């Protein structure tokens, strides 16, 4: 299977290229090599500040007809401060003009949990608890679904929303569009079995997010757990004659997810979309489930009280 098939027709490539701390100077390359090796899905957001250079790649590759339009898979994701009905067009039109895309394949909520609107990211208090909008995801959603009704996306979904918050989507009073995806943090460490079996029991296909568990997030302490150091895993990986990256790719996909590794490193690129080719017994796939801890790499730490917050309930 190269691709899956969503709740609205169209096939998503199991294996996508993540882009979320890929600097400006480095990821147009990045995205280049990726679709020269390969990739046809693209993980973007406007807050990873750097989808006009991703664009660059897209349109190079588009204009080279290396690929044509029909053939990707192009993702991006709503910012909290955007959830505001009268905001969500604006900031969909920003990302595609951005990106040089005249529709996206799939706009996701970012995160389940709306901010006041303005200038910064992450707006805070005087004590640094951000300030959050009293928007809601219901109506956030309805605003979702008109950018479908007006051809510019093709998709919708969420990200990093918990099973109840699903719940609360799939149960809108004049639900239109059911999401398509929940794009959650997914690894050997977070495995998240629960929210997975309830989301593809919905239909909802689950793409899994830092993967290798994200060794360049900012906010690594050294001492921390660490997937591709793990010697469970390189042992798996030496079985199979592939490396722990292929092997903690290969994971999620067994598992019918959607997979999306990051890399800005061309030979990584190229190792990483090398998953095809091999399969993991069900045996090493229970044992890769066994290594869980409920450890995430995003916990959004700066929001624990937002209303929406999505990891206090247990999926
Ligand atoms: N919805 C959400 O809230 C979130 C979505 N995401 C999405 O998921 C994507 C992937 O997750 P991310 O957090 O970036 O972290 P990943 O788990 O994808 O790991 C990225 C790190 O692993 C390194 N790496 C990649 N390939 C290899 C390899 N073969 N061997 C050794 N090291 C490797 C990269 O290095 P280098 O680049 O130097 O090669 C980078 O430092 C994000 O970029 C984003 O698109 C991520 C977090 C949250
Ligand atoms: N991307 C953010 C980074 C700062 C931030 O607050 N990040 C969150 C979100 S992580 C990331 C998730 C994603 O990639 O979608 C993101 O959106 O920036 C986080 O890591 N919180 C846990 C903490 O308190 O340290 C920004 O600079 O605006």
């Amino acid at each position: 299977a190269s691709r899956l098939l969503l709740n609205n027709g169209a096939k998503m490539p199991i294996l996508g290229l993540g882009t979320w701390k890929s600097p400006p100077g480095q990821v147009t390359e990045a995205v280049k090599v990726a679709i020269d090796v390969g990739y046809r899905h693209i993980d973007c957001a406007h807050v990873y500040q750097n989808e006009n250079e991703v664009g660059v790649a897209i349109q190079e590759k588009l204009r080279e007809q290396v690929v044509k339009r029909e053939e990707l898979f192009i993702v991006s994701k709503l910012w909290c401060t955007y959830h505001e009905k009268g905001l969500v067009k604006g900031a969909c039109q920003k990302t595609l003009s951005d990106l040089k895309l005249d529709y996206l394949d799939l706009y996701l909520i970012h995160w389940p949990t709306g901010f006041k609107p303005g200038k910064e990211f992450f707006p805070l208090d005087e004590s640094g608890n951000v300030v959050p909008s009293d928007t809601n995801i219901l109506d956030t959603w309805a605003a979702m679904e008109e950018l479908v009704d007006e051809g510019l996306v093709k998709a919708i979904g969420i990200s990093n929303f918990n099973h109840l918050q699903v719940e609360m989507i799939l149960n809108k009073p004049g639900l239109k569009y059911k999401p398509a995806v929940n794009q959650i943090e997914c690894h050997p460490y977070l495995t998240q079995e629960k929210l997975i079996q309830y989301c593809q029991s919905k239909g909802i296909v689950v793409t899994a997010y830092s993967p290798l568990g994200s060794p360049d997030r900012p906010w690594a302490k050294p001492e921390d757990p660490s997937l591709l150091e793990d010697p469970r895993i390189k042992a798996i990986a030496a079985k199979h004659n592939k490396t722990t990256a292929q092997v903690l790719i290969r994971f999620p996909m067994q598992r019918n997810l959607v997979v999306i590794p990051k890399s800005v490193t061309p030979e990584r690129i190229a190792e990483n979309f090398k998953v095809f080719d091999f399969e993991l017994s069900s045996q090493d796939m229970t044992t890769l489930l066994s290594y869980n801890r409920n450890w995430r790499v995003c916990a959004l730490l700066s929001c624990t009280s937002h209303k929406d917050y999505p990891f206090h309930e247990e999926f």
